[PDB]
Formats: structure tokens, sequence, C-alpha cells
């Protein structure tokens, strides 16, 4: 039942949300950090200074080697380890067992974060991006399969502890208000969108809208910032420095190098502005908009003074949507339709006059050309 999903989600500010997982036969409990931008489910299985359990293979019954090394790099950091099987649940998610795919991670380089409370990380997307290669069927897929679970979940991330949901094959419309808005996933390997249209405080940023998609534009709970590509970064970053230029921050703020602060209830959060991301929608020339606010790009960093991160950055790997955008969202990967749906969650960031939105219909032409090839 849903609302036994409903809250299923913990976290550390800006370390990463995860679930709780068994893995074995008899259980072991495990903090599983939530990936849409990855399709392999792995867990620490060897000590690590940073981790305070791991999977203990040895002492599962039901355990099998696959006989198979593998490695995973990300953005951030890289694990490798032994692939095995095992007997998979979700305490709180559907009740169902199923046999899985688990990489059992042996060493790791930047890849656990220190207090984060997680001690793997689970895969979300398609098997065209699974490590070694997309014959490693992800969970998602070994569970569907294996269960009548519908091909589809979705994800209310709930930032500034951090909590939310992870419905296992539904939708809760309990958790979100207004209605959902949905775009094409354009390939299934990441999910991978496309944004037709950028706008900041309003003003459209007026780039070729390829330059947002180069080289593809990707939903990803993995990751903590909004990231964009070189030349749309420069041209968001100098809007949103205009837009700011009321206040004296140094050129490493701007590269999430430093933190500003402001005496306690004192941030001036209407002198930073809104940014609306328009996504190809389901109708001929049809799309809608989702606009974020500061709170949700200006990362509080926790002396009585409120310390914040940028959190829009660069990238040479195409736009990511992380956790930044998500935050204000409930997000439906509805992979039977082949689509991502948005609105606006139960849990989003009070500002006292602007709201995080999802707003349609808008029409926009030729989004044909805002993918990249
Ligand atoms: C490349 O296009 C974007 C796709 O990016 C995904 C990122 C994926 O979501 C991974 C998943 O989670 C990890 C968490 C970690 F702590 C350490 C990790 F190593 C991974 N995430 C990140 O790499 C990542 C994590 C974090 C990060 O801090 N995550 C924590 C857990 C967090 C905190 C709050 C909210 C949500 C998450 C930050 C970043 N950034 C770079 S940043 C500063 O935000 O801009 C990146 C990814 O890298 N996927 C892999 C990939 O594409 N690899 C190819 C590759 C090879 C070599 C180099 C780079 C990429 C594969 C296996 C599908």
């Amino acid at each position: 039942s849903f609302v036994e999903m409903v809250d299923n989600l913990r976290g550390k500010s800006g370390q990463g949300y995860y679930v709780e997982m068994t893995v074995g036969s008899p259980p072991q409990t495990l903090n599983i950090l939530v990936d849409t931008g990855s399709s392999n489910f792995a867990v620490g299985a060897a000590p690590h200074p940073f981790l305070h359990r791991y999977y203990q293979r040895q002492l599962s019954s039901t355990y099998r080697d696959l006989r198979k090394g593998v490695y995973v790099p990300y953005t951030q950091g890289k694990w490798e380890g032994e692939l095995g099987t095992d007997l998979v649940s979700i305490p709180h998610g559907p009740n169902v067992t199923v046999r899985a795919n688990i990489a059992a991670i042996t060493e790791s380089d930047k890849f656990f974060i220190n207090g984060s409370n997680w001690e793997g990380i689970l895969g979300l997307a398609y098997a065209e991006i699974a490590r070694p290669d997309d014959s490693l069927e992800p969970f998602f897929d070994s569970l569907v399969k294996q269960t009548h679970v519908p091909n589809l979940f979705s994800l209310q991330l709930c930032g500034a502890s951090v909590g939310g949901s992870m419905i296992i094959g539904g939708i809760d419309h309990s958790l979100y208000t207004g209605s959902l808005w949905y775009t094409p996933i354009r390939r299934e390997w990441y999910y991978e969108v496309i944004i037709v249209r950028v706008e900041i405080n309003g003003q459209d940023l007026k780039m070729d809208c390829k330059e947002y998609n180069y080289d593809k534009s990707i939903v990803d709970s993995g990751t903590t910032n909004l990231r964009l590509p070189k030349k749309v970064f420069e041209a968001a970053v100098k809007s949103i420095k205009a837009a700011s230029s009321t206040e004296k921050f140094p050129d490493g703020f701007w590269l999430g190098e430093q933190l500003v602060c402001w005496q306690a209830g004192t941030t001036p959060w209407n002198i930073f502005p809104v940014i609306s991301l328009y996504l190809m929608g389901e109708v001929t020339n049809q799309s809608f908009r989702i606009t974020i606010l500061p709170q949700q790009y200006l990362r509080p960093v926790e002396s009585q003074d409120d310390c914040y991160k940028f959190a829009i950055s660069q990238s040479s790997t195409g736009t990511v949507m992380g956790a930044v955008i998500m935050e204000g969202f409930y997000v439906v990967f509805d992979r039977a339709r082949k689509r991502i749906g948005f609105a606006v969650s139960a849990c989003h960031v009070h500002d006292e006059f602007r709201t995080a939105a999802v707003e349609g219909p808008f029409v926009t032409l030729d989004m044909e050309d805002c993918g990249y090839n």
C-alpha cells in the first residue's frame, strides 16, 4: 500500500537521499542512496573508514557468486568490486523479495561520504548504462520482471536532516498539488529529457536550445547540483550576478568553492532570481515549465550566520537536473509510458512572495531542434 512508502527516504543535508534495504538470508539491513543517474546496485562489502556496516556475503545462504569483477566510474568518484546475486527486499517498499544483481564494493575512491549514513547505491536508470555492460539487469528491471510491481516509481525529495518518499510502483496523489506535467524520456539510458527554453526572472536566456541539451539533459537524484553545459552556466551566472549585484560575492562563491554568510534571518532572498526550465511536453508544439527558487540553488552549509553554497555548477557531460531541481517537485519516473512527470510537492520550501511552480501548457516550436545529435 502506498502510505507504507511515504516518508521512506532519509538523509543528511547535502549528503544524499537513501532508502532502507535488506540483502540476503538472514536479511542484512543497509541504507542505500537513491540514484536515477546510474543503473548498478552496489553495496559496501569490505571495511571502510566511512562505513558503519557492510554487506557480508559469507553470512548469506542465498548469495551466489557471478565470478566477474566490475568497476563503476561516476562524476564524483568510483568503485570496483565483485558481481553476485542475492535476495533483496525493501522494508518500506512493496511487500516482495527479488533476486537481484549486487556488486559487492571492495574498494572505492571518493565514493562513500563520511557521516552520510548510506552504505550502497541503487542505480534506477536503464540497462544501457549498466556496467560492465547492458546484460547486467538493473534492480528495478528485476523487480518488475519477478513481481507484479508496476513499471513506474516516484521520488519526492524534501530538502532544507532531509526526507521524502520513493513510491515504488505508483503515484501517491496526497504528495503533490495541482497537475502532473509530463516530458518524454528521449532515450532509455539515463532518464534523458529535452529542455526547450530557459528563463531567469522571466527573461529568456535566448540561446540556441541545442545548448541546453549539449550533449544530453538528464534527471539525476544522485547529483546535488543543477549542472549546466559551459556556455549555459556562463549565461546563467551572468544573469544571477546582475540580479544580485546589490551584493558582494567573491568569484569563488560562483564556483561553489566558498560560502556566503548572513546574519541569521537576513538572507536577501529577493535579490536572487527564479529559474524556469521549459521541458518538451506530450503533444505537438507542447511544453511546460518548472520554476525553481533561490532557496533550492543556494544550499545551506551548517556562529549565528546563515551560510550557503552556490549549487549551480558547470558540466562537460550535458545538463544534470540534480536534487536542486527535484527538491521542489514530485517526480514521476513513468517507465511504462516513457515519460517523466513533474508536480509541485506538498513539501516545497517557503519563500513568502514567490512559489516553485509547474505550469502549462506553453506553445514552443521545433522542439525537434533542441535535441542534440
Ligand atoms: C555524466 O552525466 C551525468 C551522470 O552522472 C551520474 C552521477 C551519478 O548520479 C552519481 C551517483 O552518486 C554518487 C554519489 C557519491 F557520493 C559519489 C559518487 F561517485 C556517486 N553522482 C555523482 O557523481 C555526483 C554526486 C554528488 C553528490 O554530492 N551526491 C550526494 C550523495 C547528494 C547530496 C545531496 C542530494 C543528492 C545527492 C555531486 C555531484 N556533483 C558533480 S555536483 C557537485 O553536484 O555538481 C555528482 C554518473 O556519473 N553516472 C555514471 C556515469 O555516467 N559514468 C560515466 C563517467 C565516467 C567517468 C567520469 C564521469 C562519468 C554511470 C555509471 C551511469
